[PDB]
């Protein structure tokens, strides 16, 4: 699946990093989320052709995901700082700067991380259902609401349940269900996954109210009102914790805005980037 | 001021009602707020030419304001129900239906009122810093924050303070300051004003969580993050109380979105109306 895009690879301080790109002009990096088997092209396939009419759009796989190197976790700590520094390395590897940057969930954590640590690389930031204020205790409120995502049996019909929990009325095609099922069991990245989630659950995915107020570039914050994973109240907190932030909340919408409303996701973000 | 628009008048069940219109096509009604001396053209002059490129845009003066009849309050109760029924009468007077409808503050109260009572007239609703959940007790939290708006001396330099409280960084021209000063002392509408605000302060400007969930058409909810009059937390509550509602929060922005960011106000609402 997804062979419409050409896989490319670049070295990021020793991490061989998979990415796809399309379009010309100003750079937009997309950062995928941290679900089991997530990567750039499955998170963003729908939006890529829209963005590519206006910008050079780029999705990469975070360390531990996709076809990017997953360093053995017997020797590599899968911490947030590890993702952030990888993103920064990736950006610099391609030579870009003053990018537009969008992150979903743990990808949001990472985009925010980079915007904090290397602000000179990032002109605009979009946080979408972003894990930027989820505490260790917030992890562990395993509501009924995560029945499917937490007790994932490893089966196809299990993956359908996870997709149906993470979205409001979206109905994935068989090939998407198949691709997400498989990717979720890939040997290469299962270990890295269990480490990534272990660390997250223990340490949360979190920046301080003061860190958040210190972002130096324009910010757009998006969220699905029905998002069962990064609840709308946390997306509101982020809108109120980040002074300059624009806030946009989508109704009848779960955690996958870019997928559930591709058009509207692309319109609002392109408008914020000054391409409409 | 504002002679670029032609004053028109129509009878609404015995209330002679001032309105201006511009443009052609699908109807958009704008409902002004309830500040002292408010009316259609001072609230909306900046947006009118933008909207008029795409729609037939219409701003009217609510009963008690502007050049609309202000029935003597020795004989007329200036209740919310009175504004709502006037709006409904106005809409029907012009023969429209399936309108797009935008209300600011008490105008929001009134637009919401109409959308509840006569849903067949309204296809889309925008609530902007809308007074749709402000209780009697909420009125009376006279924070330091309303120093200027509550202790308004009746002077020009007093009006500058009110404008500077209601906005984030907006700098009104002398003519706007003069026009708002004068309109705030117009004999015809001062009495109606003191009655309107007396009733509001006593009864609040309020619909129930259940009323709000019962709106039957698409809803867009907007607010300024720095709005000192209808605080961002109440605009968020409305976004969460109205299931289908889209929510959009503007940063560096007070209560007058349409005035402080005319372009962005017009873009987001026209997009929601399906004209972009
Ligand atoms: O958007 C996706 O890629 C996705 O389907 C999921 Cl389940 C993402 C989850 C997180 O990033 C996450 C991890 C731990 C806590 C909260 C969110
Ligand atoms: O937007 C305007 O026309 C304006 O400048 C003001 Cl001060 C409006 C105030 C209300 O509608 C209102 C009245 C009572 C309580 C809350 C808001
Ligand atoms: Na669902
Ligand atoms: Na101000």
């Amino acid at each position: 699946m997804f062979e419409q895009f050409e896989s490319k690879f670049i070295d990021c301080d020793g991490i061989r990093t998979h990415y796809i790109e399309m379009g010309e002009g100003d750079p937009l990096v997309l950062v995928h989320g941290g679900g089991a088997g997530a990567d750039g092209r499955s998170n963003f396939a729908d939006n890529f052709p829209i963005f590519a009419r206006h910008m050079r759009v780029i999705a990469y796989d975070m360390v531990g995901f996709g076809q990017t190197d997953a360093p053995d976790p017997a020797g590599f700590a899968y911490t947030q700082a590890a993702r952030t520094d990888h993103l920064i390395s990736f950006i610099k590897a391609l030579g870009l700067s003053k990018i537009c940057l969008i992150g979903n969930a743990m990808g949001g954590t990472t985009a925010c991380g980079a915007a904090l640590k290397a602000p000179e690389l990032i002109d605009r930031l979009v946080l979408m259902g972003a894990a930027v204020n989820i505490s260790p205790d917030d992890m562990v409120a395993n509501r009924d609401d995560l029945a499917a995502v937490m007790s994932y049996d490893g089966s196809e019909e299990g993956m359908r349940k996870i997709i149906a929990a993470l979205t409001h009325s979206y109905q994935p095609t068989d090939d998407i269900v198949h691709y997400r099922h498989e990717a979720s069991l890939r040997p290469t990245t299962t270990a890295a996954y269990k480490a990534t989630m272990g660390w997250a659950k223990q340490n949360g995915l979190y920046y301080s109210p003061e860190q958040l107020a210190s972002l130096t570039m324009p910010v757009l914050v998006l969220g699905g009102k029905n998002d069962v994973m990064v609840p709308v109240r946390k997306v509101i907190d982020q809108i109120l914790a980040i002074p300059q932030a624009i806030g946009h909340v989508f109704p009848n919408c779960g955690h996958w805005v870019m997928i559930e409303y591709p058009e509207e996701f692309c319109t609002q973000t392109l408008h914020f980037f000054g391409k409409l």
